[PDB]
């Protein structure tokens, strides 16, 4: 699986969508994954939660019109998700997250 920062970061930016290891939360949901249980891995091996819009409500990524900012896991190989997040907007700008989106900074 792809799931490096650097090695999605790299997927996207020549691929244009993320590597086939990832699934919406809500295609998760669908197959049984239950958050509160952390059971992913149990239901859908080998795949991370990733591909969702991401609000940037507190506006701390970049905005331009047109832009779209989605999220994808970073790390994650079983359990209940942790901390580690790739930003990616839809002009292949990417940031990191390791905290849970308090802070970001550019990888690509
Ligand atoms: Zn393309």
């Amino acid at each position: 699986v792809i799931n490096t920062f650097d090695g999605v970061a790299d997927y996207l930016q020549t691929y244009h969508k993320l590597p086939d290891n990832y699934i919406t939360k809500s295609e998760a949901q669908a197959l049984g994954w239950v958050a509160s249980k952390g059971n992913l891995a149990d239901v859908a091996p080998g795949k991370s939660i990733g591909g969702d819009i991401f609000s940037n409500r507190e506006g701390k990524l970049p905005g331009k019109s047109g832009r779209t900012w989605r999220e994808a896991d970073i790390n994650y190989t079983s359990g209940f998700r942790n901390s580690d997040r790739i930003l990616y907007s839809s002009d292949w700008l990417a940031y990191k997250t390791t905290d849970h989106y308090q802070t970001f900074t550019k990888i690509r």
